[PDB]
């Protein structure tokens, strides 16, 4: 009873995070995710700043109101060569990764590494923060609020 959280560097307090590294987060379950962190789902205002400061990846990920990637070099395979905020407009399905955002972050690039889920409750589930240089952080809980998501 194990879930992985990839989490990247934070530009501007916004970040991404994806579940076991595949496409796995609803919509209920993002909201819930950033709660963890102390953290909310990005606005567009938040995540167009974050971009400016350095911020892109080639994954979609939850917002408030849209699913988007954020890019700022043009690449083929990453939301079809655009830049800027990318918003993905026709899809079938409803799971993604997430972005978050953390108002006490410092305001531009932060690629320090994340060593806590701070408001992650009691529960019984291996939850495993996993850096991109690789560091791991582990606890022990639960952040999901919805029994559909579980
Ligand atoms: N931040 C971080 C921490 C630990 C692992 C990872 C990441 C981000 C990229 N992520 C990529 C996982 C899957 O690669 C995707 C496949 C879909 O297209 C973009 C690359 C791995």
């Amino acid at each position: 009873n194990q879930i992985d959280l990839n989490v990247t560097c934070r530009y501007a307090g916004v970040f991404h995070v994806e579940k076991n590294g595949r496409y796995s987060i609803s919509r209920t379950e993002a909201a819930d995710l950033c709660q963890a962190f102390n953290s909310t789902l990005p606005t567009m205002d938040q995540m167009k700043l974050a971009l400016s400061k350095g911020f892109e990846t080639c994954r979609y990920g939850f917002i408030e109101g849209n699913v988007v990637i954020p890019r700022i070099h043009p690449n083929a395979i990453c939301a079809a060569n655009h830049t800027g905020v990318y918003i993905l407009v026709t899809s079938n399905t409803s799971h993604y990764d997430t972005y978050c955002f953390n108002a006490s972050a410092p305001p531009e690039e932060d690629c320090t590494s994340v060593t806590d889920l701070p408001n992650s409750f009691d529960g019984p589930v291996t939850i495993t923060i996993v850096n991109r240089d690789g560091t791991r952080y582990s606890k022990k809980g639960e952040y999901r609020t919805h029994q559909e998501d579980i």
